[PDB]
RNA sequence: GGGGUAUCGCCAAGCGGUAAGGCACCGGUUUUUGAUACCGGCCGCAGGUUCGAAUCCUGCUACCCCAGCCA
């Protein structure tokens, strides 16, 4: 595993300039983590494991009124799940409050910082355009003096809510847009998450992230592209403060999932308007949805393996996760019978109750053990595996061919029942008793599950959330998610599943790995999760 | 205006000496899962320097990000 950032940490071990490395995983507490923040946490914990150094989870929670409790909550148990330890106590940029505070001040002693009083509409006015350079505030040249009696002010609640600001005294003509003198703490009288009401003044992130780094002793700032810019202020900051490092930033593109949304905004819409059960829906690409959907910790850090890291944008296909989970489960998810779309079946060369037949854990996998399951003459099968009329290229269930049940016998179709509406109610066979080994010549595998003691169970099949590649590119991404993300079915399962566990993915043979959901899973009716399909082509 | 980016469908090695790999797709073998496994198939443009260019240079073109008191 390498990228350019790993050469670059490389390069600063040799030459000397660090000695050990020391990165950070800094997310906002405003939503849950999605698959997106874990490509981040591979990133910034991958390469502390590998060099033998720390990586810290740090909130930035520089913005209360957009965030909560309940998500630094989440947030750290996704982290963990992912199978990640932080170095030390989990750090809040809260922490910091007191210390920015006497950066600022330490910034206006040296006049590179002033109050001003400029309206929030008129901030952006004078700021200027992409191409047209901005124009210096009329409070800018206050003294060291007022700055200091105005800052104290805004931060002793004499001021309303965009009232007033502190701002960076940089460049209102700098080609970077962020130079543009920019705010370093707004006034918001809301209360804090961590550090309560004890503050009505907030540090800006530009002006939190870098010192926040520094303090901590952080060697290799990692972000992503659309902070590039923000270097520039990231490097301003530390270069005009009294600080004995000087942490760089080094920016790698975002990951983007076809069929998906990644952005916290549109994934919070999502659960507020109700529109998945909620941040750990299934079809979500959150780290808790893609857990109860049945994905392994494992198969997430391989995938971030995979993707690499680059600075090239790009949008990774379904495809490639999917195949991540496949061969994990393939692997290690033991097998099991079950039906998602029945249809009775009756042997009448079948005499008695029934009886019981071996299968084994995982056909490729001895050491995984067996199994007893209950065989009878009345057994359900997929309407799809039984067809009167089939080509040569149909392998399973014809009108007067035979077929080899799955770790049982050889049947063979003689007759149908179809109802009023024409659909088939019952098909009926007889079975050949000495099958269980290889004169003839068969072809074709199909699972079952006995009505003996068969169990009813709630089969979830999942799809593409959004019918489009990019939803996050429509004028509307809501009108266009797709209606079929889920199809609940009604199948049975032989009884063994009776004592599956949520977080443990079984693989239902020629159907694809699923497991137990107990939101929905009740002693009653069991609800299972399809985790993916198998790979399907004739 | 500034910051970035461009290698086979999607990712991605490469750092001037005959262009890795993975995913996908498609063939073939094995298979009592149409699965698995194992084979096989598969340098943005234009010039320039150079014995030699994906790599260095110039000039294009396309795309992404920046005009929050968000991050
Ligand atoms: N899609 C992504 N792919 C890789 N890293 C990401 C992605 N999204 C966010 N990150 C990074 O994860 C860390 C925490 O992000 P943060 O908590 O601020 O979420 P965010 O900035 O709101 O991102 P998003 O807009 O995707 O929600 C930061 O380094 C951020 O750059």
């Amino acid at each position: 595993p390498t990228n350019f950032i790993r050469q670059i940490i490389d390069e600063d071990l040799a030459s000397g300039k660090h000695t050990t490395v020391h990165t950070r995983f800094p997310p906002e507490p405003n939503g849950y983590l999605h698959i997106g923040h874990a490509k981040s946490i591979c990133l910034n914990f991958g390469i502390a494991q590998d060099y033998k150094g720390q990586c810290n989870l740090r909130f930035d929670d520089t913005n209360p009124v957009k965030e909560d409790i309940e998500y630094v909550e989440s947030i750290k148990n996704d982290v963990e799940w992912l199978g990640f330890h932080w170095s030390g106590n989990v750090r809040y940029s809260s922490d910091y409050f007191d210390q920015l505070h006497a950066y600022a001040i330490e910034l206006i002693n040296k006049g590179l910082a002033y109050v001003d009083e400029l309206t929030p509409e008129q901030i952006r006015e004078y700021r200027g355009t992409l191409t047209q350079p901005g124009k210096n505030s009329p409070y800018r040249d206050r003294s060291v003096e007022e700055n200091l009696a105005l800052f104290e002010k805004m931060r002793a609640g004499g001021f309303e809510e965009g009232k007033a600001c502190l701002r960076a005294k940089i460049d209102m003509a700098s080609p970077f847009i962020v130079m543009r003198d920019p705010v370093l703490y707004r006034i918001k009288f809301a209360e804090h998450h961590q550090t309560g009401n004890k503050w009505c003044i907030y540090p800006m992130y530009d002006f939190t992230h870098c010192i926040s780094d520094a303090l901590e002793g952080i060697t290799h700032s990692l972000c992503t592209l659309e902070f590039q810019d923000n270097r520039r202020l990231y490097d301003w900051v530390l270069d005009n403060i009294t600080i004995p490092v000087h942490p760089r930033q080094y920016e790698f593109s975002r990951l983007n999932l076809e069929y998906t949304v990644m952005s916290k905004r549109k994934l919070n819409l999502l659960v507020t308007d109700k529109h998945v059960e909620g941040w750990d829906d299934p079809r979500m690409p959150t780290i808790s949805g893609l857990r109860r959907r049945g994905y392994t910790a494992a198969s997430i850090r391989e995938f971030c393996k995979r993707i690499g890291v680059t600075k090239q944008d790009n949008t990774i296909e379904m495809a490639s996760l999917e195949s991540c989970i496949r061969e994990d489960l393939n692997e290690n998810a033991p097998r099991a019978m079950a039906v998602i779309d029945p249809v009775k079946l009756v042997i009448e060369n079948y005499q008695g109750e029934g009886e019981m037949v071996t299968m084994p854990n995982h056909p490729n996998k001895p050491e995984m053990g067996s199994r007893q399951v209950p065989f009878s003459g009345e057994i359900w099968i997929d309407r799809a595996d039984f067809r009167e009329e089939a080509n040569k290229q149909y392998k399973r269930l014809v009108l007067g061919k035979e077929v080899r049940l799955r770790n049982a016998y050889v049947i063979k179709a003689e007759r149908v029942e179809k109802d009023a509406e024409g659909n088939i109610t019952t098909i009926f066979c007889t079975y050949d008793a000495d099958t269980l080994s290889k004169g003839r010549k068969v072809k074709g595998v199909i699972h079952w599950v006995s009505a003996a003691h068969a169990l009813p169970v709630e089969i979830r099949l999942y799809d593409r959330l959004f019918s489009v590649p990019n939803p996050g590119a429509a004028d509307d991404f809501l009108s266009v998610i797709n209606p079929e993300s889920l199809v609940i079915k009604q199948g049975f399962a032989e009884p063994s599943l009776k004592d599956a566990v949520a977080g443990k993915a079984f693989q239902f043979e020629r159907e694809g790995y699923f497991c137990l959901d107990s939101r929905h899973s009740t002693a009653e009716k069991p609800v299972f999760n399809r985790t993916v399909g198998l790979r399907d082509t004739w």
